[PDB]
């Protein structure tokens, strides 16, 4: 499958502080969490501030790449050098590389990290001599302030940020999938191209703490902010405001004018046929679907379903009734879309009147628990069906958005 | 170019019967949700009497045309005056359209109660013959005998009995497109029933009770040969296809069969399963295997076919947020649905830090037939590889 080895990057990325980019480009994971379906792949960046009388290193890489880490990493500091290792968050994909580096350091080292992080290294790999910072705490390292903020949930409760001299290290936050072509902010095409794969990250990684954004955001509000410099994806050395507000604007939800995202299973083609007929009248509407189906030869990523609806104006669901219940990947999908992209937006249903037992939930009682505002439901039927009543369900939908 | 293969032969003399069969290698996913990369069939047959012909089943809508051409090989369509209609799901009834245009004049359609329903809800077909449970009619010279055996795997389900010959529709079929017709190459056989093990499970298992059922009101008939709608017929020895289903609607266990289930994020779970399975192995037990990890996902149709000849399951899990991990909770909840057996399970799970709210595996299982023996806790620092050990111990000492 693989014809080249993992590519790394080792950059100076700033002069004073003198700090390095250490990132490596996952290609060879699929799923992330052994979960969301990343074709695009995903990046591990660490650091290296090189101070006066310390040598910091912030964050690592995933223990399958431990080898190439302290390979990377001996190009630009003598690891008996390191002083210091700050830990943001403790979850393996950063810190999988932390027993072998602190093993080819050869000597204590301070490891600093949050009360809960101190926790999660002594459990996954029996490191015992952590420092503690406390939310707001500022040290003195290598003649130079840091000042380290919690910013629990985002997406576990170890979770902080370290700032120094307006240099923000989120290690999670401000992440993103893809493999940027270039290290950073600096240029507008790899910009756009780059941030709808922060929107897919923000709603598998952290969409079901999405409230946390909006609280972190504005903790991280206060603190002057001169470049972003995340765990995952693309450096903020321009603008990391952008990225904020991005953050800021996937979690609440703003919707893109037009879109609407339509989700259907269609087990033998009466779905299909009815929302066939819906998507002709929203594209008749004006509007610009976006649509997944699941059928007897297709089959989406849920992770490209959950993209999507955040900036959506509307959801559409068609739904076939199965045994006691509905279709199972329908099942999956509306409990994940529960779980990380509960936004209060309008939704229309269709589904076929099946003759499931009254006990089973109904995909519309599912959704009567979220904030999702259902419309209308409309029944898919065979034959005798009125057609009028889909072009109704989607005359009421353009009415409610307007 | 490629076109799915058809097959029309002549597979009974006296009485003159055809199958039509068309080899299904576009579809990915049956019922939109079960992984058939080895494709299915769609088996339809024609019985040419004295003074009828009589049309049992059809094909999927999509080849609604060319299943009006392979029939038009075999008799004109004109002179066709009956259609049985066993089951009305459309990947046998989505031709009956086409079928009733092409033939032209009307025709006696036969279903149960329920199937009489559905017709007329997908398609507006209104003019159908109702029999009733163990009804036999007189047609072309020869008695048809009906028998209802429902919620195999809706309740529209029967089987039709002529003359020592059962068209049972979905009960007897399988997934695969097998390399010959018929039940004469041990070889086709043996390399069949695992996937009608996996079609069982997945199309019928929530009904499997069923099944058990509809063998035993069968038992009353010599059956000398079944001819369902999808995969082989038998005519040499239909009895070993029905004690394959009733051996799988019981889930009687192969012997040092484990199915062992888990996800891993970071390879704490991979590490203790690895420990678990070698144990396993060196007491003589031979695992299958199925990992969610973040560069592999199995098929949950394949998880499914291995459930019901287990001795007994491994559960690793990985708490997530408030829960489980997705895929184990997807996973579970399927083998619950489809393959609900009393069997001995392990699970051994990361402590979270999950809100006490979010359910366990252990409440997911509580209201199955599964019991659970032990759960065990993967820690990834100072963990009791003795605690998977005696974990082992205590299934094998179940399982004597
Ligand atoms: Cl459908
Ligand atoms: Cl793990
Ligand atoms: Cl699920």
């Amino acid at each position: 499958h693989h014809h080249h080895m993992p590519k790394i990057w080792t950059e100076r990325i700033f002069d004073d502080p003198e700090i390095y980019v250490l990132r490596i480009d996952d290609d060879r994971i699929r799923y992330f969490e052994a979960v969301w379906e990343i074709p695009e792949g995903i990046s591990y960046n660490a650091y290296l501030v090189k101070l006066n009388g310390a040598n910091v290193l912030i964050d690592g890489w995933k223990g399958n790449y431990a080898k190439e880490f302290i390979d990377a990493l001996s190009k630009i500091v003598d690891p008996k050098e390191i002083t210091h290792i700050i830990v943001n968050h403790t979850e393996p994909d950063h810190s999988g590389s932390l027993p072998a580096t602190l093993k080819t350091i050869g000597h204590d080292v301070e490891i600093i990290a949050s009360n809960f992080g101190k926790r999660l290294l002594e459990g996954f790999y029996g490191i015992k001599d952590v420092t503690v910072v406390k939310d707001g705490e500022e040290r003195e390292i290598g003649g130079k302030k840091f000042k380290f903020v919690m910013t629990p949930w985002l997406h576990w409760p170890d979770t902080m940020v370290t700032y120094l001299d307006g240099i923000l290290f989120s290690c999670d936050v401000g992440g993103g999938y893809l493999l940027p072509e270039i290290l950073d902010d600096s240029n507008e095409s790899v910009v756009e191209r780059y941030l709808p794969h922060v929107t897919k990250y923000i709603v598998t990684v952290i969409g079901h703490y999405k409230n946390y954004i909006l609280e972190g955001a504005e903790k991280l509000s206060s603190l002057k902010i001169k470049a972003l410099l995340p765990g995952h994806g693309l450096i903020w050395k321009k603008d990391p405001q952008r990225l904020l507000n991005h953050y800021v604007s996937v979690a609440k939800g703003d919707p893109k004018k037009g879109k609407v995202t339509v989700i259907y299973d269609s087990m033998y083609g009466f779905v299909e046929n009815v929302m066939k007929k819906a998507i002709d009248s929203l594209k008749e509407k004006g509007f610009t679907p976006v649509v997944y189906k699941f059928s007897d030869e297709e089959r989406p990523a849920i992770s490209e379903i959950l993209k999507d609806i955040p900036d959506s104006e509307a959801l559409i669901f068609g739904v076939s009734t199965y045994e006691a219940e509905i279709h199972p990947l329908m099942r999956f999908t509306l409990l994940e879309i529960i779980d990380k992209a509960n936004y209060e937006k309008p939704v229309l249903v269709f589904g076929v009147h099946g003759w499931a037992p009254s006990a089973e939930r109904t995909a519309g009682e599912l959704l009567k628990e979220t904030k999702f505002r259902i419309l209308s439901f409309t029944e898919i039927k065979g034959s005798n069906m009125d057609e009028r009543k889909i072009e109704e369900a989607i005359s009421l939908l353009k009415k409610e958005l307007e």
